[PDB]
RNA sequence: UUUAUCAUUGAACUAGUUCAUUGAAGUCAUUGAUGCAAACUCCUUGGUCACACACACGGCGCGGAAGGCGUG
């Protein structure tokens, strides 16, 4: 249940997980208590993500967007499963302290976002979506060996493209404007 | 393959970039638009005429359609 060796697994039977999809979009917005508990776990996650794939949009009025977008499956495989399992972590056992080392008995729970435009188990579709123009995916509880097989198993069917650059501001808008309305 | 508005003010920033606010207009589409090519399926039309299955040096069956030329 560490997060290199199981990236590394990935990498071997994926069948070419390398390459990455082309107008590929994934933003998973987050919210978290401690700014200093998060800041320090994503500056240490973008280490290996080079920062073009991944951006992170803090919303301040805590609330961060995380948008990942021109990325390899096997590059969503890594930074889902840390991110995930770094929110579950303050609840669980705030004396780990270990961002890629997943403690044990947490099942992964979340939910991200893609464009409406995709074309195509443990991650599943939701019926009746809020923000209007995405489809957010559920992922149903799931250890993180088996979340990295079925997000990779995920990630082959879907074929999607044709993005308007900005659209990540319009989520924004409109992900705001629901939470404003309840 | 290539595309998704302009202007003003404030913050950060290299010496152009991101975020927020104010104003103007704003064909829809991005599953679009441009280029490239194929396969398939379906519609309309015809003399689906007669004689003939006949080893030649490139005709001279009856009609219909469309022309050109000529005489009265």
């Amino acid at each position: 249940f560490d997060i290199w060796k199981n990236l590394d697994r990935i990498r071997s039977t994926k069948k070419n997980a390398g390459q990455f999809i082309k107008g590929s979009l994934l933003i998973l917005p987050m919210r978290t208590e401690d700014k200093q508990q998060f800041d320090e776990c994503m500056d240490e996650l973008h280490k290996y993500i080079s920062k073009d794939i991944l951006r992170c949009y803090p919303q301040k009025e805590m609330l961060f967007y995380i948008v990942l977008k021109d990325f390899n499956i096997l590059d969503s495989c890594f930074v889902l499963s840390v991110l995930l399992a770094f929110q579950k972590r303050l609840w669980m056992a705030p004396s780990e302290k270990s961002y890629f080392r997943v403690p044990k008995n947490i099942n992964l729970t979340g939910s991200f976002y893609l464009p409406k435009n995709i074309e195509t188990s443990s991650i599943v579709e939701v019926g009746f979506n809020v923000v209007p123009d995405f489809q957010q995916f559920q992922v149903k509880a799931c250890h993180v060996s088996k979340f990295m097989n079925e997000l990779s198993n995920f990630f082959s069917q879907v074929e999607f493209g044709k993005c308007e650059a900005n659209v990540i501001n319009y989520f924004k808008r409109e992900y705001n404007r629901t939470y404003s309305q309840i």
